[PDB]
C-alpha cells in the first residue's frame, strides 16, 4: 500500500471498481515547484524527501483562463479544471491494477486544451476503468499551459519555449525510473493524448530527447501539422512583448524583461493573454510548441517529410464533427440553443473570423469548394459546411496526412473515424460526433451501468478500451475474442481506416479525400 520510489515513499488508495479493487496514486511531484526564479524555464530535478508522501488527492491544476462562454452548462464545465490552480502544479497519478501486477504495459495520458486549458484530474481522464478491466497501469501528468508554459524568447533559458512540452517529458522520465515499483513495464509505454495532447504525442515523436521514453503512440483528433499546433519564431516573440507592454515590463535586455514578468502575479499573466494576438480565433494558440532548438530542432513538417522521428506504431483517428464545437464560439448566427440555420452570409462572416489573416480570394476558396452542393434548397448548407470547414481544416486533413507521411517510412498506422453520438452528451444534435467526446470511450465511462449510457455504448467502450490496450500491448489494436471487424494497417496507397460506432465498424478508404486535396494542396498556397 506504501511505494518506495527512487525520490521518496508514496502512500495511495483502495478504489473499488467492478467487484475489484485499483490502487491509486494521485497527485505526485515529479519537478521542483516552477515558482518564483524557476517560472518560464525547463522544470528542474525534484529532490531528495523524507516524509510518506500522501498521494491520495489530485493536486492543483496549473494556472489557466477558463472557459465562461457558458456558466452551469455541463458540455462547457465538464472541460474546466476541479481542482485549485496554482503555479505548484508538476504533479502525475498512477493507477495500477490491485493485486499489484509484475511487468504491465503502461498508459501515459496526455490532456489536451489548445495548450493554454486542460488538466489530469478531469472526471473523463479517470484511469481506474482501464486499470481494473485491462490490467494496464494508467499514468497522466499536469504541464504548464498559456504562457507559464509556452512562452519563448528562443534561446533565452530564462524562458526558451516549449517548458510544458518539456514537463511532459520530465514525467515520461519519471515513468521509465519509478513504474518498476508500481509492477510497470518501462519497456513498454503506450502515450496517448487528444487534440493539443495528441499534438504533443506527435511532438514526442520527433523530438530526440524522448525517444528513449515510450514504446508506442496513439493520436486522438490532433497532430503537429496542424495548423493550430506550432507557433512560428516570428508570431512568438511577437506574442512575448506584446505581453511585456501590456504588462509594463517593456525592457530592451530580453533576460531583464523576464525578470519583470517573474514578480507580476499569475493573474495579470492570465488576463492580457487574449490580447496578444490582434484578431483571435476559436482555436487560438496564444502560447504554444515552437522550433526552441532543444525540444523540437527543426520545422516539424520538414523532420515529417523527411522521416526524422521514432519509427514505432502509431495509431491515429479524429471524429464526425470535430469543428461543431468552435462555431458557438464566435461563429455568427450560431448557438447551443437553437439549430443554428445560417445563410450564405453568415457564412462568410463565419469563414473571416476562422480565417481572420487570409486573403478574400482564400475565402472565396474555401466557399467554392464547400458550397457546390451535392443539392440546393436545404437549409441547414450552411450550417453543416462551416462545421466540416473547421473540422476539416482543423484536425481531419492534418491527422490523415500526418499518418500517411508517417506511414510511407515503413512503420504501422491504424487510423479510425469515430461517429459515435454520445447518448449524455450535453450540446444539441446539429453539433453531431462534437470535438472530445470520445475519450468518455476510451476511458471506459460507459462500462459503469450506473452512469446512464446505453448498452450500445457499453459494448461499444468495451471493445475500444480492448482495441486500445491490444495496441498498447502488442502493437495491434485488434479484438480477437469476439467475431469483429479486424482492423487494418494504413497503407499510403489504399489508405484503409475502421469506422467506430454502436451499429457496425465498417472497413472503408480514403477518408474526405477530396476535401483534404483541397486543404493540403491547394490552400496552402494561400
Ligand atoms: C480539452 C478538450 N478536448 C475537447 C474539447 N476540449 C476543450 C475545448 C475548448 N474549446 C474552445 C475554447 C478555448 N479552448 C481551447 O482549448 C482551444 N483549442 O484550440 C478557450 C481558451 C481560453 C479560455 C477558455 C477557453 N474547444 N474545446
Ligand atoms: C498521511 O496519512 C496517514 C494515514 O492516513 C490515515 O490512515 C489511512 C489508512 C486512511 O484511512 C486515511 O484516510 C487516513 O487519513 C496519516 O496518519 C498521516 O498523518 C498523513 N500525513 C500527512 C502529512 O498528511
Ligand atoms: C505584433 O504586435 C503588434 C502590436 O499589436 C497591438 O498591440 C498589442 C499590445 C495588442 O493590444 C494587439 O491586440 C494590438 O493589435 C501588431 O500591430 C502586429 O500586427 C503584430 N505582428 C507583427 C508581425 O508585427
Ligand atoms: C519485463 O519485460 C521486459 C521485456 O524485454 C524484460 O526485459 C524484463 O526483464 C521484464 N521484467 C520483469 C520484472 O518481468
Ligand atoms: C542583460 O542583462 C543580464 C543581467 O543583467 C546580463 O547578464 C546580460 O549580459 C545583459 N545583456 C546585454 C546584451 O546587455
Ligand atoms: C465479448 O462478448 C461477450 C458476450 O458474448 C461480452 O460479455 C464481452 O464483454 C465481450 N468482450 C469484448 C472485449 O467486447
Amino acid at each position: 500500500i506504501i511505494i518506495a520510489t527512487k525520490n521518496g515513499k508514496v502512500r495511495g488508495m483502495q478504489l473499488t471498481v467492478f467487484g475489484g479493487t485499483v490502487t491509486a496514486f494521485l497527485g505526485i511531484p515529479y519537478a521542483q515547484p516552477p515558482l518564483g526564479r524557476l517560472r518560464f524555464k525547463k522544470p528542474q530535478s525534484l529532490t531528495k524527501w523524507s516524509d510518506i508522501w500522501n498521494a491520495t488527492k489530485y493536486a492543483n491544476s496549473c494556472c489557466q483562463n477558463i472557459d465562461q462562454s457558458f456558466p452551469g452548462f455541463h458540455g462547457s464545465e465538464m472541460w474546466n479544471p476541479n481542482t485549485d490552480l496554482s503555479e505548484d502544479c508538476l504533479y502525475l497519478n498512477v493507477w495500477i491494477p490491485a493485486p499489484k501486477p509484475k511487468n504491465a504495459t503502461v498508459l501515459i495520458w496526455i490532456y489536451g486544451g489548445g495548450f493554454q486549458t486542460g488538466t489530469s484530474s478531469l472526471h473523463v481522464y479517470d484511469g481506474k476503468f482501464l486499470a481494473r478491466v485491462e490490467r494496464v497501469i494508467v499514468v497522466s501528468m499536469n504541464y504548464r499551459v498559456g504562457a507559464l508554459g509556452f512562452l519563448a524568447l528562443p534561446g533565452n533559458p530564462e524562458a526558451p519555449g516549449n517548458m510544458g512540452l518539456f514537463d511532459q517529458q520530465l514525467a515520461l522520465q519519471w515513468v521509465q525510473k519509478n513504474i518498476a515499483a508500481f509492477g510497470g513495464n518501462p519497456k513498454s509505454v503506450t502515450l496517448f493524448g487528444e487534440s493539443a495532447g495528441a499534438a504533443s504525442v506527435s511532438l514526442h515523436l520527433l523530438s530526440p530527447g524522448s525517444h528513449s521514453l515510450f514504446t508506442r503512440a496513439i493520436l486522438q483528433s490532433g497532430s503537429f501539422n496542424a495548423p493550430w499546433a506550432v507557433t512560428s519564431l516570428y508570431e512568438a516573440r511577437n506574442r512575448t512583448l506584446n505581453l511585456a507592454k501590456l504588462t509594463g515590463c517593456s525592457r530592451e535586455n530580453e533576460t531583464e524583461i523576464i525578470k519583470c514578468l517573474r514578480n507580476k502575479d499569475p493573474q495579470e499573466i492570465l488576463l492580457n493573454e487574449a490580447f496578444v494576438v490582434p484578431y483571435g480565433t476559436p482555436l487560438s494558440v496564444n502560447f504554444g510548441p515552437t522550433v526552441d532548438g532543444d525540444f523540437l530542432t527543426d520545422m516539424p513538417d520538414i523532420l515529417l517529410e523527411l522521416g526524422q522521428f521514432k519509427k514505432t506504431q502509431i495509431l491515429v483517428g479524429v471524429n464526425k464533427d470535430e469543428g461543431t464545437a468552435f462555431l458557438v464560439y464566435g461563429a455568427p448566427g450560431f448557438s447551443k440553443d437553437n439549430n443554428s440555420i445560417i445563410t450564405r452570409k453568415e457564412f462568410q462572416e463565419g469563414l473571416k473570423i476562422f480565417f481572420p489573416g487570409v486573403s478574400e480570394f482564400g475565402k472565396e476558396s474555401i466557399l467554392f469548394h464547400y458550397t457546390d452542393w451535392v443539392d440546393d434548397q436545404r437549409p441547414e448548407n450552411y450550417r453543416e459546411a462551416l462545421g466540416d470547414v473547421v473540422g476539416d481544416y482543423n484536425f481531419i486533413c492534418p491527422a490523415l496526412e500526418f499518418t500517411k507521411k508517417f506511414s510511407e517510412w515503413g512503420n504501422n498506422a491504424f487510423f479510425y473515424y469515430f461517429e459515435h453520438r454520445s447518448s449524455k452528451l450535453p450540446w444539441p444534435e446539429w453539433m453531431g460526433v462534437m470535438h472530445g467526446y470520445e475519450i468518455e470511450f476510451v476511458f471506459g465511462l460507459p462500462l459503469e451501468r450506473r452512469d446512464q449510457y446505453t448498452k450500445a455504448e457499453e459494448i461499444l467502450s468495451r471493445s475500444i478500451v480492448k482495441r486500445w490496450a491490444n495496441f498498447a500491448k502488442y502493437g495491434n489494436p485488434q479484438e480477437t475474442q469476439n467475431q469483429s471487424t479486424s482492423w487494418p494497417v494504413f497503407k499510403s496507397t489504399e489508405q484503409k481506416y475502421l469506422t467506430l460506432n454502436t451499429e457496425s465498424t465498417r472497413i472503408m478508404t480514403k477518408l474526405r479525400a477530396q476535401q483534404c486535396r483541397f486543404w493540403t494542396s491547394f490552400f496552402p498556397k494561400v
